[PDB]
């Protein structure tokens, strides 16, 4: 879970409209590119946690699969 | 699963070449930034579903782990 | 796992500072937009693998859930 990614998505949304209405535009485009980068970084942190969480589940289910096989 | 993210990736790909060949460029750069934002939003929706799906699995495997412990 | 996404995040980080200090800027902005696109594509590949991995776990845990029900 991360609500920061949501806040970054809305922040790039506001910066996008300000660029579209202005189309100082170069500063809003550079500022917009920093917003997208922060969101990509925030997603990669959450995407990294989902990778570690999938590995944990694969180890937990394999321990159960091997347990039910050893009982026989 | 989401095939929309793929379509958005190809759409930013076409807009990238049009900007690289043009390098009206400001409009293609603003249009490109909206494409990347849509893809980031589409990935966050899929990344959100993968978070809920991992929690469900952790509850399902914990129910099985506790079941095999209660049987003893 | 993918360390390429990390390298792409740092590469967009270096390009962001070069754009912020320059604020030839148009070329750095187009070059920055290609960096973010590569990272979005690299995350979607990893996000796709996490989707296939969650489906596999759901099938493995359902096989165990059905096994413990058939034993009764």
């Amino acid at each position: 879970y991360t609500s920061r990614i949501e806040s970054l998505i809305r922040e790039a949304q506001n910066q996008q409209e300000k660029n579209e209405q202005a189309l100082q535009l170069l500063s809003g485009i550079v500022q917009q590119q920093n917003n997208l980068l922060r969101a990509i970084e925030a997603q990669q942190h959450l995407l990294q946690l989902t990778v570690w969480g999938i590995k944990q589940l694969q180890a937990r289910i394999l321990a159960v699969e091997r347990y039910l096989k050893d009982q026989q």
